[PDB]
């Protein structure tokens, strides 16, 4: 299955030129015979040949289109389609084959005269024939090599549209013209299920019945985009089948078995006492026809859905019913559109739809995150170079990568504030001179803050910052290279500060886009990608297996495997984790960046939130939307002969595509962040295992003993010796013990300095001094260890009971010495 | 050169207090048969015959010829080199044999009187004292000779010294010390009392030295106080015309007025003599600070007071007339007893000059490191678990060796023994299982080693009460030589290889014996104590002169006071650390250590002044436990024969003295120091209390909290959960958790009013609506813990400690009181 160049009915110049010639020549033009040459009108525009003109050939040849488009799709399946004379099938027609088939087809009903299909066949197609080599003949210098190859060529084509001997299974050309014209044959005849199944089993053994199913879903499309009626289905109607192949009928014979030679009966044909034709609903039901056509048990609606009869009868009866039968642009714009819904609709189908189609809410590790990248803009004082060091906690290369992977950076950006904006000129002035490597080895290293502020940055307020990020990895290549392949996990040898920088400009850029961007999203954005032949091959096969298995379809829904093979082959990893450059213009990342690979992302449902920047615009894919391949095309070579390929895909949203993280990782470092230092009440507790000063007590002891007894003052040596003396053995016993009970007491011993002031000595003023130091000494002791201590040990004690308003009590109600 | 005394004394010996006594019963307890001061005289009703030259008198005699030769044989050990006489000798050489010889002979040098003449019967009386002598010595020659005399011969030699035929003062040993002996005794309160004391002075100068002689006359001043006789006053300046004792004269100053020379040399005008207008008598003043008496007389200027220090007049005339004047010259027994109780005091006195006084006889009250000694050793006590091999590990803190050893050298164990209960005597039992196999060593390496506990369990230990305990330690201590002289070494820090454990028992059981022995001791302490010695040859002839050297520079004296040099001499040579730092074991019998013990050593401790605070141990047996300032003194050393074993035995007579100058210095904090550490608290209720508020909020739980109240709010229910739920559950959350991720206390406090009443909660039934108050009140516990700890108890905590590090006790408390509700 070789992969397509993009050759499209809607794109290509040649073939939609012969759709004109063949509308300007034959086909707009009245009848010449009798037969329905009688012109009809819709909305005051006439068309000439309602039935077989301008709108049915342009089907045909859109029928032809998907048709191949299928058949390659069942081959890549693994299914087995029916062969040529050569051992070809349907699936090895090629572009330049394709195009030669609608050509023809555009001129295969010119040669009409009227509306007779019951005779003059071999007469009208001969007019046909001669319609078509009039064209060849005409455009010979365009046509010839270029679209076909010699007369002979010509020859073949023209002989197939002349269609002598009904060879219609002798070529593929046979096959798809005989097949586009017979598929427009199922219109609103009744039985509806008679006509349809005919059909159906006529294309099936060509391309299988999976691919058929969409032919004639598709089908259904294009009648509705052409304002044709589209018939219902009900494989419980009761009325009398009618074998399409002759306008013929079954019976039912008394033996009440389907009468078989099985044998076809004429409509004329008299029947016995007890026979009946063979009704619908049971014809749907045999064995034979429920295993060639699966609408058994199935019911289908006609018309538009949403309008009722008044209203699809009306549509019907539009202008632009004439213009699909008079304007070739027009006719080929609607089956375009109808046809590029067929490829999105079974998409949205096989996944749990949503209606929001804005990112969701921070989760809990998000906003944690933005706490600490906020704390980090405000401190770049805690940035090192193997670490950040932050609130007694250390943050690694890890750590930011987990960020990087497991956060929506968007949505942590929408939590930053302008304060966060302001600190990054700190933060670029704290990394002047770190230095930045381009992935390109060969380049040199560029200092990251010292280039910032001498060739980007212009002064200003906050929005010219955010402008001023925005153009760094617009157009600093040394930068953005090294973000994205880190954003994206896919770096080699970066440094630990080239991570962090990434995990702090992220989420900070997309702030600074979601608040400088304006316009409307675009819905068409092209992004250009440099990948090695093995990596974008493994993409090329990804692609075409979801594609191959993303098909439209009448009865059988498939959804499930689409589902399937979208989780097992999506790449939307690729587009993700970073701001990714994206321009509306596909030929800047096609001619001025030379990219082999290309992605054409449509996003119709606007689910991308596309920002501005400085045609570039900046993509920051949410968590739960997947860029799914609808389309793969060779696109020729770039500028060093590399071949380049351009990938559809289309955004697609919905809860399937969520990813599970497990929680934790952003909460918990920020978590141990708030930790309390408390550091006045480790001060408390060193206080409080602090040694008494004992020789203060000793000193002024020594000092009471030596005037104890060298003075013949007699009050003052008994109030030194029944008043000092034994208050400081009190006390000198009470420190050294550590006991409360013994502290506390000695307190109320202590002489006021009403009785020292008795004695106006030198050295009882200065006994007074020290006196007073021990009693302050031996009071705080009593305090902390009598009052104080036990008060926050009960405090404790009531918290790890839960007590809070006993912990308070401990504190308010202490109990005195 | 001196050879050492063999403690021969006046007051002990017996032919010496035997000859006094038979010279009092026929001749001094008799009436005068003359005519001159016949008379007797009462002292407080008792008569005295012979109040001038009697008992009292002639037994002075004999204790002035005691401390003469004493005071020699100290002044020829210091180097001094005195008078020799025909011989060689000096008094210096006089030996106990001779002197007990001389002190029969002064006995009966007054005996012959027949009155108080002054120059009348010399011969006559002399002649009579010498028959006397003979008369005495005849009757008792079974006894006397040849033990104490000799033969006839040597009879005679004293006698012809008692006879004085021809003056000879000066020829022997006996001529000097009877004759001196004699005139020292004249030193009376007759005037002028300077020309006397100078005088007599300068004949017994030559012969023993200045040092010596001031000695003998300060000495002389105190057996006058003691024997109730009036002691003259000494005026250097005193106007009174000087007397020339010998001619009883005088000497002249002329009108030049120099005094009246010859040749220079000065005269003896008879005071009966009469002379020239231009010329008076020479003055005491002006004979004093004569050149030529300076250089032998050290007593100008200076001054001496009279009668007794503390008396007044009254009180001391009083005292000259008490019936004690009348015993002392009529009883032997009491005068000689007078005598030696004032001698004794001259050899104790001179060393507490050389030292500060002190006031208190009692032990210091505990320092600081004892007071923590004996809380670990409490603390060992109670948990014997913490007795390791090598060390002991209490409370964090690991005792090693050297701790215990510095309580052993720094502590007063008996201070710190006092700071024990019965529950850590009763807590050795419990020590001693621990220890059942701790193997003790003897000092003795030929001994076996002893188990400690299992012999206290089942040799020592005989059950009963503390009391018992106690009883049972003391006879460990007293008879265990396993036991005592491995405890002994160490706590003398003079052992080699011992164990950690042979140590720490000695640390432990030191303080423990003194409390057993200060609690079961019941006797009033004695004060002759008697210590017992088995030294080397060469440590005690160390000892010997170490104590002979003290000896010789502790003197009396007038004038000149050498108390710098005892100082000196006393804290080079002491030796109080050989009864030191341990219980010693000591006897008032002295026949313990010398007969039973057998010892070449004995320790005559005495401590009148009751310094050492013995205990009885178990009789006679005691123990002390010598104080930090308490010095042992040698006073006096005696050779007392041979041992058991033929080795020479010597008595060393030590005084206990007290004195801040016997204090040892030793840092502070060696035992403070890590009981502080073994009480630093391990605060742990504090530390959970930090550690809580380090605890992380589940923001994860509020954040999937809102989640389910979202999703449990897009289903109508009950009326009108949904419509509750909406704006009142969900505000909340999201004010919780925003108040959550920031720190908030605020928000947090305008939160929790903001939580739903139950009764709005009561309102809806559903088993979803119940699920949800549920977690609803998790979530306002988790913002009620925060809001409270960060809102209020941590910065009321925060300015507690600072308004303690601004010492503001009064703010500090205030900080926890006065804590605002949110």
């Amino acid at each position: 299955v070789p992969t397509w160049n993009g050759f499209s009915l809607y794109t290509d110049e040649t073939v939609r030129n012969a759709a004109r010639y063949a509308y300007d020549n034959y086909l707009g033009k009245p009848y010449t015979g009798t037969v329905e040459a009688t012109p009809v009108n819709f909305g005051g525009q006439m068309v000439y040949r309602q039935h077989h003109g301008l709108a049915h050939t342009l089907r045909t040849m859109a029928y032809a289109e998907i048709i191949v488009e299928e058949a390659r799709k069942a081959k890549l399946r693994g299914e087995s389609l029916k062969t040529f004379a050569d051992g070809r099938t349907l699936a090895d027609v090629t572009p330049e084959e394709l195009r030669k088939i609608m050509i023809a087809q555009a001129f295969f009903v010119t040669g009409r005269d009227d509306e007779e299909s019951s005779k003059n066949y071999e007469k009208y197609h001969e007019q046909s024939r001669d319609a078509f080599l009039k064209y060849v003949e005409e455009n010979k210098s365009t046509l010839i090599p270029d679209v076909f190859k010699d007369e002979k060529d010509v020859k073949f084509y023209a002989d197939v549209i002349e269609d002598k001997d009904h060879k219609w299974a002798d070529s593929p050309a046979h096959v798809l013209v005989n097949q586009g014209h017979m598929v427009d044959l199922v219109r609103v005849k009744q039985p509806p299920e008679s006509y349809l199944e005919y059909y159906f089993s006529q294309l099936q053994p060509w391309i299988g019945s999976t691919a058929t199913e969409a032919v004639f879903a598709t089908q259904r499309q294009f009648f509705h985009a052409t304002y044709e009626a589209v018939a219902g289905f009900d494989s419980e109607n009761k009325e009398p089948h009618l074998v399409v192949d002759g306008l013929g009928r079954y019976v039912i014979g008394q033996d009440g078995n389907p009468i078989r030679e099985l044998k076809f009966f004429s409509q004329k044909k008299k029947l016995e006492e007890n026979q009946r034709y063979m009704r619908v609903d049971e014809y749907l039901k045999l064995d034979e026809v429920q295993k060639r056509f699966p609408g058994a048990g199935k019911k289908l609606d006609g018309g538009l859905p949403g309008l009722k009869e008044y209203q699809y009868l009306q549509r019907l009866n539009s202008i632009n019913r004439a213009r699909c039968e008079n304007d070739v642009d027009f006719c080929l714009g609607q089956l375009q559109t109808a046809h590029h819904q067929t490829k999105i609709t079974p998409i949205k189908r096989a996944f749990q739809s949503s209606s929001e189609k804005a990112r969701r809410q921070p989760n809990m590790d998000e906003i944690a995150a933005a706490r600490i990248v906020q704390q980090i803009m405000a401190n770049p004082d805690c940035i090192h170079d193997d670490h950040v060091f932050l609130n007694g906690q250390k943050l690694e290369e890890k750590f930011f990568r987990d960020l990087l992977a497991k956060c929506d950076m968007a949505i942590v950006g929408s939590l930053l504030n302008d304060t966060d904006i302001r600190n990054i000129d700190t933060l670029m002035q704290h990394e002047r001179n770190t230095e930045f490597h381009s992935t390109d080895a060969k380049a040199k290293p560029v200092k990251l803050g010292e280039t910032w502020e001498k060739t980007i940055r212009s002064g200003g307020g906050v929005t010219q910052i955010k402008h001023d990020l925005i153009f760094l990895m617009q157009n600093d290549a040394w930068y953005h290279t090294r973000v994205n392949a880190i954003a994206q996990n896919r770096d080699k040898d970066s440094t630990f500060k080239e991570v962090l920088i990434t995990a702090l400009m992220t989420p900070l850029t997309n702030k600074s886009l979601m608040d400088t961007s304006r316009s409307p999203a675009p819905k068409t954005l092209f992004r250009g990608l440099d990948l090695s032949e093995e990596f974008k091959n493994k993409l090329i096969n990804q692609a075409e297996t979801i594609i191959a298995n993303t098909t439209e379809h009448l009865f059988t829904d498939l959804s499930t495997e689409a589902f399937k093979q979208i989780k097992l082959n999506d790449f939307s990893q690729v587009s993700a984790r970073t701001c990714a450059s994206t321009s509306t213009n596909i030929e800047v990342p096609r001619t001025i960046f030379g990219s082999n690979t290309i992605f054409e992302i449509l996003d119709p449902d606007g689910l991308l939130h596309p920002k501005q920047v400085g045609s570039e615009y900046s993509i920051y894919l949410p968590e739960d939307v997947a860029l799914v391949p609808i389309k793969v095309s060779f696109d020729g070579k770039t500028g060093k002969g590399k071949d380049r390929h351009i990938f559809t895909l289309v955004a697609v949203k919905s809860p399937d595509f969520t990813p599970r993280h497990e929680s934790g990782y952003a909460v918990g470092p920020l978590l141990k962040m708030q930790t309390p230092k408390l550091e006045e009440i480790q001060r408390l507790v060193e206080q409080a295992r602090e040694e008494p000063d004992l020789e203060r007590v000793f000193n002024l002891q020594s000092r009471v003993a030596r005037q104890a007894k060298f003075s013949t003052e007699s009050g003052y040596k008994t109030f030194l010796n029944e008043k000092v003396a034994p208050v400081l053995e009190q006390s000198l016993n009470g420190l050294l013990d550590n006991n409360v009970t013994i502290l506390g007491k000695v307190l109320s011993a202590f002489p006021s300095d009403g009785q020292w002031s008795a004695f106006n000595s030198v050295e009882a003023r200065q006994m007074k001094i020290q006196m007073d130091a021990i009693k302050q000494m031996v009071e705080k002791k009593a305090v902390l260890e009598g009052q104080i201590l036990p008060a926050l040990a009960q405090c404790q004690n009531a918290l790890e009971k839960q007590n809070i308003a006993g912990a308070l009590q401990a504190l308010r109600n202490i109990p005195s010495l």
